[PDB]
């Protein structure tokens, strides 16, 4: 039986600006580092960056919309967008969705995500204005 | 502060073959499903899955180390990889370079892992076999 996610792995082209982009400017904590690697951690997530020649510094019209939402709270919501735009970090979306959302990218195009409010405030969002097609179980 | 991960968003080609994937091979719950995509839970894990006219079905040779590991336990791992290695289910990666782990290809390519262990146990493995170049903070 799986109990969670265990970790995310982001493949990376370049391992110093990989580190000081999640480490010193999302906030993340710095647990080890290799020649070939890094380990951090964000609450509960276990962050693995991996040096990986075949990673491509990728824009974002073509990449899929595979992306790894952070929790943040409301109340930090606006604050730490501010320090992305500040820092020249891209958006690759607008939110139209409940609950705040900002849509950032990572050094090498990886999809990111600010988001505030849980899969049960969501859920609870949708059975009152259900999506096309929804079904719930 | 970011505080943890929110949500894992999979971009999927086909939507029906996804969820029974995650629901019915992996063993996860399904709480919405509607016409472009599907929202199921791992223990504290949201995990959406969204239909992508994007999304290509990639091999393991074309894509880069970019993973996604759920945790089990050690009671339940050898079985369960088992049972996906007799569903048939495509692999990728077989040398166990982070500890115990079963590396295994959605419907899509996305590449998964069973893992057991935490980043604690992780950290503790490597000080005896470190990586290349490893420093510990
Ligand atoms: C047509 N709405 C999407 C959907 C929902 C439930 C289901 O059994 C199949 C498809
Ligand atoms: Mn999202
Ligand atoms: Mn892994």
């Amino acid at each position: 039986m799986l109990s969670g996610l265990n970790h995310l792995t982001l493949a990376v082209s370049q391992l110093a600006p990989s580190v000081a982009f999640y480490q010193q400017l999302l906030g993340m904590t710095l647990h080890a580092r290799w020649d070939s690697g890094a380990y951090l951690s964000c609450g509960d997530l276990w962050l693995c960056l991996s040096l990986d020649p075949q990673r491509r510094v990728t824009p974002p019209e073509e990449s899929d919309y595979t992306h790894y939402a952070f929790s943040i709270s409301e109340a930090d919501f606006a604050s730490f967008a501010a320090r992305l735009e500040a820092a020249g970090v891209a958006v690759w979306k607008l939110n139209r969705s409940e609950g705040a959302s900002h849509y950032f990218l990572d050094p090498d195009g990886h999809k990111l995500e600010l988001h505030v409010g849980s899969l049960a405030q969501r859920l609870a969002a949708c059975r009152e204005q259900p999506y096309k097609g929804m079904v719930f179980f």
